[PDB]
């Protein structure tokens, strides 16, 4: 896998985040992790759903650099969101979310699942920790 360099458009919530990439506008989909939403079709606003949203927007506006790293598998899903891995000075979003327990580890789809192991294990420590969702 390989970083490359986006900019920030906008921040949509805990796992949904605008970028320009290659010189585009495109959604990104964060890979792996499952926050709490304060958009979800059915259910609106969940708890933690604010906090996720605001450790993510927190994250990216106050990075230098923003970089997207796809996976090994399709690179958009159905609703033509990028699917990545994000890092904000170096820092993955995906796994700051989980270690915080401000997300959990989505099901996973191979052969999207290069950092699966990583981020369960972050998720375990965030579990062992009381964080949050696993409060």
């Amino acid at each position: 896998l390989h970083k490359e360099p986006a900019t920030l458009i906008k921040a949509i919530d805990g796992d949904t985040v605008k970028l320009m990439y290659k010189g585009q506008p495109m959604t990104f989909r964060l890979l792996l992790v499952d926050t709490p939403e304060t958009k979800h079709p059915k259910k609106g606003v969940e708890k933690y759903g604010p906090e996720a949203s605001a450790f993510t927007k927190k994250m990216v506006e106050n990075a230098k650099k923003l970089e997207v790293e796809f996976d090994k598998g399709q690179r958009t899903d159905k609703y033509g969101r990028g699917l990545a891995y994000l890092y904000a000075d170096g820092k993955m979003v995906n796994e700051a979310l989980v270690r915080q327990g401000l997300a959990k580890v989505a099901y996973v789809y191979k052969p999207n699942n290069t950092h699966e192991q990583h981020l369960r294990k972050s998720e375990a420590q965030a579990k062992k920790e009381k964080l949050n969702i696993w409060s």
